[PDB]
């Protein structure tokens, strides 16, 4: 393996002897590493293309919007081009890309103080106005009906009925939840459908670990993970912030009671991605924003628990039950959310009198 990521890593144009290749971070999609050399750092990515088989659209949009960053002035991923020109190289039954690694960085699998998650509100929430400067029509959805939780409910029945490694026996109460739950996950679809919430160019992975801050500030540098960029609701961005960031507990948390949805995480990140955008989100954003999180959290869940009834194809893991170990904590986040569903409408209402 190490041989034939050297081999890969030669064919782009790096500024620097190569010293090591090893992999760098824990992300479920790609696979990432991170090259040394005796002078700058890279990021090298194996695109995953059964998840994203067109690399060309895929490519396209991440060179456009980075591009359209870089004439604003604005700090992004920086594409290392390939020795013979191009922005990725398909080598060796893989696709692959460089970017440069964006150095004197902090960044964060769960918040640890509620400043670093407004910061990311403010991250985020600015970055809403950024894509708002595209057509719907220049950025290619690279996967189809990502946000549509409706299909992915499809998916989830398909998945269930299947039960390809007879693990449904295991998980009833998950899937109940899951089923019982079918009555809501249609509204933001609904609402884009008869135009009653506006279609806009979003993120669509807004965790907290897609932000890069300063090692020393603490102010926001990049926003990373640009492969979804795509059509879609504000919400869905707010929303899935929510999820990862509004948790007091790791995505994967194995023991359940460190896993809470807390109101004051809740109100910082609101707070700072209200304060970038509350002279343009309408009423009905306004009035969905705290069921954002609970729509998010319930699509990511039966992302989860589909994976696990489908041997885990879609998401990397490190052992037999960790998608069923992730989808737990989004059911336990979501009952919470449903207990503090008055307070989070006061803590919107609140940020809009406010800002
Ligand atoms: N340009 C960069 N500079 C520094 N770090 C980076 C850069 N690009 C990616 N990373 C790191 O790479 C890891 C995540 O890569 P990413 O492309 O977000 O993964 P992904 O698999 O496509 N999505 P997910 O698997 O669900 O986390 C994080 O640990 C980041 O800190
Ligand atoms: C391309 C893709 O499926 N990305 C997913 C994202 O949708 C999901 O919310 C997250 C959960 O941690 O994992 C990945 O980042």
């Amino acid at each position: 393996t190490n041989e034939a990521l050297f081999d890969v890593a030669s064919h782009f144009a790096l500024e620097g002897t190569v010293d090591s290749i090893e992999p760098y971070g824990d992300g479920h999609i790609n696979t990432t590493y991170l090259v040394t050399t005796d002078g700058p750092r890279y990021i090298l990515q194996r695109m995953n293309t059964g998840i994203f088989p067109d690399t060309v659209n895929l490519m396209r949009n991440v060179e456009l919007v980075t591009s359209t960053l870089k004439a604003q002035g604005k700090e992004t991923l920086d594409i290392v081009r390939t020795t013979s020109g191009d922005t990725w190289a398909e080598i060796d039954g893989g696709a692959w890309r460089v970017y440069k690694f964006i150095e004197h960085t902090m960044s964060y699998n769960l918040v640890p103080n509620p400043d670093v998650f407004r910061e990311a509100g403010r991250a985020f929430g600015d970055f809403q106005n950024f894509l708002s400067g595209f057509d719907a029509n220049q950025l290619t959805e690279t996967i189809a009906h990502f946000h549509d939780t409706p299909h992915r409910f499809e998916d989830f029945k398909k998945a269930l009925a299947a039960d390809e490694l007879g693990r449904a026996a295991g998980c009833g109460p998950e899937i109940e939840f899951y089923l019982s739950h079918a009555d809501q996950y249609a509204v933001v679809m609904d609402g884009l459908r008869d135009g009653s919430i506006p279609l806009r160019v979003t993120h669509n992975d807004t965790k907290l670990n897609n932000i890069l801050m300063d090692a020393t500030t603490g102010k926001a540098r990049a926003i990373i993970d640009l492969d979804t960029i795509m059509p879609g609701s504000m919400l869905f961005d707010f929303g899935d912030s929510i999820r990862f960031g509004a948790s007091t507990a790791l995505e994967d948390e194995r023991d359940l009671d460190k896993v809470h949805f807390s109101t004051e995480l809740f109100r910082a990140y609101t707070e700072g991605f209200v304060g970038e955008l509350r002279d343009s989100i309408t009423a009905r954003e306004a009035e969905l924003l705290p069921f954002s999180g609970n729509l998010l959290t319930m699509e990511c869940g039966m992302r989860f628990l589909a994976d696990y009834l489908e041997g885990d194809v879609y998401f990397a893991t490190k052992y037999p039950e960790h998608n069923l170990v992730r989808s737990r904590t989004q059911i336990k986040l979501v009952r919470e959310m449903e207990q503090r569903a008055d307070e989070t409408r006061a803590i919107v209402a609140d940020v809009m009198e406010t800002t």
